[PDB]
């Protein structure tokens, strides 16, 4: 009854940084050639969502955010062939054109098509799908889930099992898959290593789970808000330490603690400092050391490089090294038969209306991933 | 007969920074426990010794210096096993203790005992086999080549082949051995591959040495000495490139040169700057950069930590990777095979009395090895 209408419909548009967002009308526009316009059911909240708010990752406003989500299509344009009405859907905030360079290689999966490197806020034809006020609203990294109905290009949407629950496998589109790959993939964490994980939110929780799928050992979660600690226990931490209980910096407590260095570490919080503290931490001559945090804006660390001519390892990915459309679909039958577990990161249930509550719990630490419900 | 005697012969001494070095009259103790004393036969003259010199790298002085050598063992401590009397040696600077974590790893080469981290200037039992004018005279990387006979730990020699040419062998001391390691072993570069190598020197030809060796299609030669371009082309470089020559940086122009970036890159220089634009000039999702150069004491880069989250990977490493006794005779048995070639390094061969000119050819640009005969 909508297809090839312009849908009114509420989302959250942030009109200015370190600002409520507002639930408001929208007009969000019918999709254009090679677009899917979905009927959102469930969206996360992720830290990299708040990052817009505060200015940490920087990309045109007005907005509509939100990455991590799962929804209904409501109608493909022209030429669309990996989607179909009615089909559940996990938008892809790093896209998989499957025609680039990087698409092409067997470890890459940072789509040349993504909108996170230089962010632009539109489309892949370079205009916007929405209006809010007679106004043009921006996309956000080709995705826009804090809306009823968003549209995104082929690129960025994936088909998913048909009796998938919408408000758990929403999770697969950023915080789970994210953390969960940083250490299957793209760290490859190996049977009895030591892991330390700096960041014990929705990723770093998706991380440890991914050290312990691998069999690592000992596996050492890092925060400085000990309410993190127990649910890190409950997903396989070994033991917990926060830097704020030790005269000495953290590095240097975590190697005493591996007895000379871990074998894998990563960044799961966003802070230069922390960066520079998971490398040194990880063993000198064989250490690995994964950045999953997005850093500040235009920001640049200070580094000593003999740390890395020792031998250590350093890597970064986005969305845990996984080649999205082709990931994301596996993702969810691998949740479906048990694989691993959703329900761990899930401490808060909210109608979509309670964004900005939401939004609070993650600010005061209380929440891992709130589930906002359309 | 010398064994179990104290040795008066000639040495190079530096007794401080940013002076020749001192051609005279040393005392070699002989060797204790585990110890070994080798007759030099010839040594190279790689960068790091002149780190040593310029203070970019810190040791203790006064000191004998020199680590890329072969030579035939004078004489044994007590319960040597490794080596005998006559054997042909090479010198390791990275020991291989076989006890130790690293040392166990099957990645790992930068063995706990190496005196590269924090120099000491001494064996193992942290004494100096070495008297000059009555005063001490430290060690270097536990080897002190620069000497007509030094003392060495038995974890820091490996026997090799007693049909072996001393005169080019030594080379597999350290830059023949880094450069092709950093390549096969750190970089693991692949068929069809594109690289890039900063810096062509003597490390830096061996690099593409083993670029070659490993398949890649392209290998780009970065270097603002066009003179070291024939030589480098003559081992395999597909182009070089001269960073002055151009109005850009160069990791744009090189990543405009392999429309969007190099698979492998390598610094090959020890400067800070070039650490970071080797880094950026390998794709931003898959590339890996290899740090090689010795950076100067004390001093930290700056970065984008941008550039390792879209998916790059930046490791160094000590020897190419290389578990050096293991790995130095079989080098030795490839090189007698004709797996890989050496006088391409050699540029200049001198009696050692002449090592300030050898120097002096390595600063002015005109050397790649110089080879100091005994
Ligand atoms: N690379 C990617 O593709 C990707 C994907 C998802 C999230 N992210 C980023 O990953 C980071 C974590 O996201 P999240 O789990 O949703 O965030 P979160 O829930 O805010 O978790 C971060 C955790 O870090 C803790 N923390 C803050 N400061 C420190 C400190 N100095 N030392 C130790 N712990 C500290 C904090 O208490 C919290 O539990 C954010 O920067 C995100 O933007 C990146
Ligand atoms: N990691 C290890 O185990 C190891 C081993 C051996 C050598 N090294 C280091 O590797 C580096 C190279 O050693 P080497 O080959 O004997 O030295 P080298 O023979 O002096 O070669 C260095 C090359 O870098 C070139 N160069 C200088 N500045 C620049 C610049 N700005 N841009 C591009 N090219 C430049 C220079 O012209 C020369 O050809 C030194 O820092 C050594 O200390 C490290
Ligand atoms: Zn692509
Ligand atoms: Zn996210
Ligand atoms: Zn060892
Ligand atoms: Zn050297």
């Amino acid at each position: 009854s909508t297809a090839g209408k312009v849908i009114k419909c509420k989302a959250a548009v942030l009109w200015e940084e370190k600002k409520p967002f507002s639930i408001e009308e929208v007009e969000v526009a019918p999709p254009k050639a090679h677009e899917v316009r979905i009927k959102m059911v469930a969206t996360g909240i992720c830290r990299s969502d708040d990052h817009v708010v505060s200015g940490t990752l920087v990309t045109p406003l007005p907005v509509i955010a939100g990455h991590e989500a799962a929804g209904i299509v409501e109608s493909i344009g022209e030429g669309v062939t990996t989607v179909r009405p009615g089909d559940k859907v996990i938008p892809l905030f790093t896209p998989q054109c499957g025609k680039c360079r990087v698409c092409k290689h067997p470890e890459g999966n940072f789509c040349l098509k993504n909108d996170l490197s230089m962010p632009r806020g539109t489309m892949q034809d370079g205009t916007s799908r929405f209006t809010c006020r007679g106004k043009p609203i921006h996309h956000f990294l080709g995705t826009s889930t804090f809306s009823q109905y968003t549209v995104v290009d082929e690129i960025s949407v994936a088909k998913i099992d048909a009796a998938s629950p919408l408000e758990k496998v929403c999770l697969i589109g950023c915080g789970f898959s994210t953390g969960y790959g940083s250490a299957v993939k793209v760290a490859k964490v190996t049977q009895g290593s030591t892991c330390a994980v700096f960041g014990l939110g929705g990723v770093g929780l998706s991380v440890i789970m991914g050290c312990k799928a691998a069999g690592a050992a000992r596996i050492i979660g890092v925060d400085i808000n000990k309410d993190k600690f127990a649910k890190a226990k409950e997903v396989g931490a070994t033991e917990c330490v926060n830097p704020q209980d030790y005269k000495k910096p953290i590095q240097e407590v975590l190697t005493e603690m591996s007895n000379g260095g871990v074998d894998f570490s990563f960044e799961v919080i966003g802070r230069l400092d922390t960066m520079v503290t998971a490398l040194s931490c990880c063993q000198e001559a064989y250490g690995v050391s994964v950045i999953v945090g997005v850093p500040p804006d235009s920001q640049n660390l200070s580094m000593n490089p003999m740390l890395l001519l020792s031998g250590r390892t350093w890597k970064g990915a986005i969305f845990g090294g996984f080649k999205s459309k082709d990931s994301v679909p596996k993702l969810v039958a691998d949740f479906m038969a048990k694989k691993f577990a959703l329900d761990p990161l899930i401490t808060h249930v909210l109608p979509f209306e309670k964004i900005n509550e939401g939004f609070d719990l993650l600010r005061s630490g209380e929440s891992i991933r709130t589930i906002l419900t359309f």
